[PDB]
RNA sequence: GGACCGAUGGUAGUGUCUUCGGAUGCGAGAGUAGGUC
């Protein structure tokens, strides 16, 4: 199983993007639900290998944040503009 | 070749504090997911 291991987040107005890029973590979301959506700290290395398949994107991942596995299916992956690296990633509730 | 509208999160952008060096915020538009008819 894929499995990206994250940790629940809500420090997105930048400090949360200072910090995960302080330490090549990444932000993401988890979107689609119906109250509202659950971003999600995460490893950049991690989800690189991740969506760097079709299976990711194409079947349900399993978001373990902080130990709570939560399945969701990528679905605006974001790469970089010219290295082979990535912007943001989604991922809908599965 | 359903139509219309379109969040959160993202990155673009933008401050604030400040002995000006340093530190630290908030974050589009468009698309997506969804809503409405």
């Amino acid at each position: 199983m894929f499995t990206i291991n994250a940790e629940v987040r809500k420090e997105q107005g930048k400090g949360a993007s200072r910090r995960l890029r302080a330490a090549n973590k990444f932000p993401a979301i988890i979107y689609g639900g119906k109250e509202a959506p659950l971003a999600i700290e995460l490893d950049h290395d991690k989800v690189m290998n991740m969506q760097a398949k079709a299976e990711f994107y194409s079947e349900v991942l399993t978001i373990v944040v902080d130990g709570k596995e939560i399945k969701v299916k990528a679905q605006d992956v974001q790469r970089h503009p010219y290295k082979p690296k990535l912007q943001h990633i989604d991922f809908v509730r599965a």
